[PDB]
């Protein structure tokens, strides 16, 4: 065994001491890591012990209980809960966490990789905590990230500093630092979008896809890749580069993905890694929320690529 | 639980019915040991290249476990130029063609990857040679894949059906979770790498158009393409749909190798009630002339593969 | 590592040499599945009685895995009054006497406990009965124990020797770590429950005195007594020494049952070069008349057991 | 899975918030738990990957690195290091940990259970930290305990509050609370001592052993049990009751076991569980240390039993 392992907790702490900051954040993310290991083990034995609905409810309960017990949060927004959860006085701390407990729970049946997505805001107001504290623009995130439960469990953490990847060591139950200051490729070679929705795409998306399939400058076309699980397609976009798109369509006129705990965590991870995240109009990280479960279009990925689609959005405006 | 049905118990009970020798049980028992080790390697593949090196170790491990089973005589690998002829001391009756880690490139993006295998019976009486591997997929005795994803799954197809076994990590034992899987007749998803749109033959090109913009105004299809044959085929099995990797002209014979990628997947599909075609003939009836031969493959739910076959008729 | 010697590979290669049927490999493969499950149960036995309930589940699990191996016909358990006769559908040639979780009381103090087993071959032609289990330990075909301690260890004794296999938890596979273990001729430790000092027969009483206060002024012995036969016997095997559980008058026949505690441990010892005696005869040559019969046992390094035998002579 | 797991970290924190105390202790014990899981996995695969010496050196390095990185310690005493380790200024915190990294490393070859023992002192002086801070009497321990690597890994933690047992869940890598406020049986029925040393025992020990083997009041004798691994025999004494004795003998005139990190951690655990720990003369927890690797006789266990031996020590004085 290595006698000098850089666990997530140690990393956060060495960076925290460096800024003589918070402390509470380490109790927060450590509790989150317990929930994440418990959900990873549960997914890994999923069919031996439904998935779509039930396992996600159990994940929701576990992430809420551990976050309340970290003594680091005051307001919690979940995909599952209609209203925001306010923590008991004696257990309160300074943070607002917005989380999706199990993105894609349906996908378990098909053994498609899925994940946990989270956003961490610092409660800025001096008032009694309320869902109002959750409605900050994405640019206000203190920390955000995701856990991908795939062939290995990866926890990706973006903080002010940049993006750091951690992998769960199954043997000792610790997320270990494996990639240190991640920056996405300036342009990529893959585009990820559900083309079953082609009949309802806006002219800008449509022009871009055919420009990737039939490249104007008589170059090689882009490869398509679409796992159908946001955490899987954004993690591939981050490591390999390219662009991931979930624009608006018929049944999803304002996009499908929820702004506070899917779009904004991924957008903060993506911009801290040097990439871009836009609606096609504004940058996702500037949208002041209205409803905790508000939806947004998201286009994220390699800077050169997102820019090409923004230029095409300018043309048809 | 007290009475657990493991892959060994299942294959042994089945094997008894054949009044056989025990060699197939020896073989799949060995294979499971390799599958568990590759699973642990990929589960911590990152705590430290992992494409060339991990597919090499995966390949050496599978050949070693198969040779020691006393069940094999010819072994064909994605990784090896020629067939491996098992030493006389260790020889048995089965031929195994396998891809040890399909899509090993994908490990960096944590994409589910897996091991694919097809098992034949050597029927002839002369020395083992790669010609014993050159049989049509119609003659596979057993075939399957192990998926290294959020859970490790072994899907096994034999004459009596398709069954799914999940690796219980606590006891390191594959437990039977799904018995005689049948695919649904029609599905909602089409998988293909549409980035090759310029190169598609017009029959493919028409069908894709038809799935996005339905003529009978029916609901359009969802598109899913993990980029890993085991993950795309496994979803097609569980959820129904159609998976396609036809000739993309750059690959005029298709990309996927016949003996260890197309034929195992095709045997699984047919045993589950799906179809597998090149668009011109059923892949299980192609007679191989080279152990590393490629084929185009279109497989999945019957109605959807039939629909594409009709569009192929109408393109003359 | 690419070529790993598992318990299955080892037993299969050995079995080939006997020109046998595969049943012993079937049997020990099944047994390993039970041993891995009991190991995981004890490793989290506490995260929640665990004596009566855990020894019951351990017993049901072992009987289930043995019946499905198609290798057994009579099964004798510490937990069951009568022998279990395997159904005709599932019968094979071996008789198995086993203690499923020896010292299950000890789990609360996290004392290492384990499974002990002795395997006979039914030689007669009439219906299986518990009389096929009533053979001398000299006739065991194989015997051993699995120790659930800081690591799970399977010590296996057969005609060719004693070998030790460690459970690798990552791949759930018993790996050969020690080959043909031999015990050292003389050791430094004596194990006995000295709390019974009033009840010891004067030969035991003299030897203990002699080990604490050496007449030839030699260094005294260390005393170790875990209170668990598998842990005490395993240390005696690895480190040398003498382990004793003679008649403590309250138990005038000794405590430990002959067929599934004394005889497996004694076969292991003799195969490793040690001795096992009641103080009056070798336990492996005792002819059993009841499947739940007890014996006194003194086993360990040859010189030390011989020394105690001489003191037994001198007590007339 | 349980959606409300009481991990060691959560427990310590709910008790810590209750006293609005330290914080640093949670970073300390959390780091210690990482080291303990890594040593548990290493012991569990010990013969597949010598034991006596080497694995204990690697354990020593790992416990030192994680304690330095918890930003909670200033002085560390180890069995392995001749002098005490002083932490770097930027990494210092208020605690002194005295630890035995792998008690009984020899015993691995025989698969005898072994453990990690630790004592946690708060640096009381205002001076620059030095080994002088480690030399406090045992009564000054803030927290002490042990990890037993046996058929299961158990972490036992005694703090001001009492004794709490935690068990490592192999599946998620978390010590889970399994026994909550442990108190030892007033009298027991087992005595644990290496009787190979009989030739050199003092008359008090000698009289007591024969009184356990031949009970004066014509009762049933005591059972003997001696694993030869302090952590195993003290853990059995704690759960089952009885008395564990390592008095002085010929090669060990002041006892064998080291005072700061074997005797005092076990003595604090034992007295917080209602038992006693004595030299035969003074209580172990009152001995002011002199040398960091000073030795002590220890007799610990059920109150009624230790008292009987102390009465016998009075008689021959
Ligand atoms: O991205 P395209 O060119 O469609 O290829 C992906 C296919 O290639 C694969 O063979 C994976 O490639 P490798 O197995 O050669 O690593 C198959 O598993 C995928 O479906
Ligand atoms: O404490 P004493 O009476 O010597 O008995 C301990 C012996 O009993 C045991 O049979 C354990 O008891 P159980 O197996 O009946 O639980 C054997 O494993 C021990 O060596
Ligand atoms: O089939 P579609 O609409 O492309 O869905 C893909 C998107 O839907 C999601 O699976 C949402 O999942 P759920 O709706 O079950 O929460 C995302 O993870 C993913 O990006
Ligand atoms: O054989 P003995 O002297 O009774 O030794 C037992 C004592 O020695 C120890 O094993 C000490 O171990 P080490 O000397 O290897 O550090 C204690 O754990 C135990 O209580």
């Amino acid at each position: 065994f290595d006698t000098n392992i850089v666990t997530l907790t140690r990393f956060v702490m060495e960076q925290g001491r460096k800024a003589r900051g918070t402390g509470e954040m380490t109790q927060l993310l450590n509790s989150l890591c317990t929930a994440v290991k418990a959900i990873s083990t549960a997914v890994r034995k999923a069919g031996i012990a439904d998935q779509v609905k039930k396992l996600d409810v159990l994940s929701n309960d576990l992430v809420i209980n551990v976050l309340k017990s970290s003594f680091a949060t005051c307001v919690l927004v979940t995909e599952e809960d209609k209203n925001a959860i306010i923590v008991e006085p004696e257990k309160r701390g300074k943070y607002v966490v917005c989380f999706d407990p199990l993105d894609g729970s349906s996908n378990i049946d098909c053994l498609v990789s899925i994940g946990t997505i989270f956003g961490i805001y610092r409660k800025n107001s001096t008032d009694e905590p309320s869902e109002k504290d959750a409605l900050q623009p994405g640019r206000n995130l203190v920390a955000a990230g995701y856990a991908l439960y795939g062939s290995a469990t990866m926890l990706v953490l973006a903080m002010v500093n940049g993006v750091n990847c951690f992998m769960l060591d199954p043997a000792i139950g610790e997320f270990i630092l494996v990639d240190r200051n991640v920056k996405i490729k300036k342009k990529g070679s893959i585009y990820s979008i559900n083309e079953g929705y082609a009949k309802e795409f806006d002219p800008a998306i449509t022009e871009y896809i055919q420009r990737k399939k039939f490249p104007p400058d008589n170059s090689a076309p882009y490869g398509a890749r679409y796992v159908g699980s946001m955490v899987a397609d954004v993690h591939r976009t981050l490591v390999y580069g390219g662009i991931f798109m979930y624009p608006a369509n018929k049944k999803s006129p304002k996009g499908k993905l929820r702004l506070l705990y899917e779009c904004n965590p991924m957008a903060y991870v993506m911009e801290k890694a040097g990439g871009l995240a836009t609606t096609g109009k504004e940058a996702v990280l500037d949208i002041v929320p209205t409803d905790i479960h508000q939806r947004a279009p998201i286009i994220l990925g390699s800077p050169e690529d997102v820019t090409e689609l923004l230029e095409i959005y300018q043309k048809h405006a």
